[PDB]
């Protein structure tokens, strides 16, 4: 094994490699290239990765600087993430009109949630601030037309109606909206967000995407079928996704019902995506060359959420931080690739490198996913999210809501 991970001290040089590694994949704080995405899109045969991910990647970022306090890439993560918030400062830049899902929507909308939380240096003054761009995402999804009587609510995936997906209703659009409604409750301590993530979470679970036997969280359903053709696919950024919100809420309503559904959806987690205390992507990983470039980050984002529910629910910290722990020690022993001798592949729980090109892709997102595992292992050291009592971003009251906003021609 290249990485050690068994003090504080190798931890830290372990992630700040990782930092490194990862950071080569990015091209967008060159002369001649485009702040906050990663290489792509496919589409145009510009490399692996659509947009969504360059806002993953930022927010990764975000909470490696929280987690260790190296400011070192604080720059190039600002100036990615104030690039693609769109002439609305909304995030939804129109040139990206193909990928705005609300879920895409709602991962660089997580990404300035996070650095609010995270206290990360605010933009300039003239510039869009982390808590009001926030806000503006979550506005956006929470306007009316986004919110029709079909499947009795929800999100659907796409924004655009004639974008392919419009028609299905699925969990991800909703867990992102949800999160966000949540954080922005705690931090802001404004109701209307919690009443919103309430409603989105109680939607969730009476269609059915949340299963009321077991916990385990679906895919999604087409409207078509009024949402009962569930796709019982179980990625597991899903379920983690729904727990990080579940537990903002639990933390800020200290509602025993909030504290059930943390621990119901941790149980579920827990039988479902580690295996041997290694998490498993189990719609794709159980052979090579099935999981796309979205599905190689999702394991990353389980290791960074589920570290933070340990500190917003403590309770639930004795689950959690043990099987993090055995996860990421497979995640570096399996960063021991050529031409480097550190390359990380995707396959933590068998052992072995394996060449992320067998998932073609250059590997960023299986790069991206260990340093989070990595830098969440010092979860216990770091601050809890903020909120408005210590934090220094700004928000905005019309976030959302401007006049030349996509809403308005819709
Ligand atoms: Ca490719």
């Amino acid at each position: 094994q290249y990485y050690k991970i068994d003090t504080k001290e190798e931890i830290l040089e372990s992630a700040r490699t990782l930092a490194y590694d990862m950071m080569l994949f990015y091209k967008g704080n060159q002369s001649g290239e485009i702040p906050g995405i990663l290489p792509g899109p496919p589409t145009e045969h510009k490399g692996d990765y659509y947009w969504w991910e360059g806002g993953a990647m930022m927010g990764t970022y975000v909470d490696y600087w929280h987690l260790t306090g190296d400011p070192s890439y604080n720059h190039v993560i600002m100036e990615g993430m104030l690039h693609q918030v769109g002439p609305n400062a909304d995030y939804q830049p129109p040139n990206h009109t193909a990928s705005l899902g609300n879920d895409d929507q709602g991962f660089w909308g997580m990404s300035a949630m996070l650095a609010a939380e995270n206290k990360f240096p605010n933009p300039p003054d003239d510039k869009p601030q982390w808590l009001a761009l926030a806000q503006a995402v979550w506005t956006t999804q929470a306007s009316p037309e986004r919110h029709d009587g079909t499947c009795n609510g929800g999100l659907r995936w796409q924004i655009p109606p004639t974008n392919a997906g419009y028609n299905y209703k699925n969990t991800i659009a909703n867990a992102c909206f949800f999160d966000l409604g949540a954080r922005l409750a705690r931090y802001t301590k404004n109701n209307t967000y919690a009443e919103w993530a309430e409603k989105i979470f109680d939607w969730l679970y009476a269609v059915g995407y949340i299963d009321h036997e077991t916990w385990a969280v679906y895919d999604g359903g087409h409207v078509e079928h009024n949402c009962t053709d569930i796709n019982r696919a179980q990625f597991s950024y899903n379920a983690a996704l729904l727990l990080h919100g579940a537990a903002f809420m639990w933390n800020y309503t200290e509602d025993q019902k909030w504290k059930d559904r943390v621990d119901n959806l941790l149980t579920g987690i827990l039988r479902d995506f580690f295996k041997d205390g290694v998490v498993f992507e189990i719609p794709c990983e159980g052979r090579q060359g099935a999981c796309t470039a979205d599905m190689l980050t999702f394991k990353g984002y389980v290791h960074r959420w589920m570290a933070v529910v340990t500190q917003i629910a403590p309770h639930t910290k004795d689950r959690i931080l043990p099987v993090l722990r055995t996860s990421a020690e497979a995640a570096v022993k399996q960063c021991v690739g050529p031409p480097t001798g550190r390359r990380c592949g995707f396959y933590w729980k068998s052992g072995k490198f394996v060449d992320p090109s067998v998932d073609h892709t250059s590997g960023a997102g299986e790069a991206m996913s260990v340093l989070a595992a990595v830098s969440s292992l010092l979860i216990e050291y770091a601050e809890p999210p903020a909120t408005n009592e210590t934090g220094i971003s700004r928000g905005d009251p019309n976030a959302g809501m401007r006049s030349r906003g996509a809403a308005q021609h819709f």
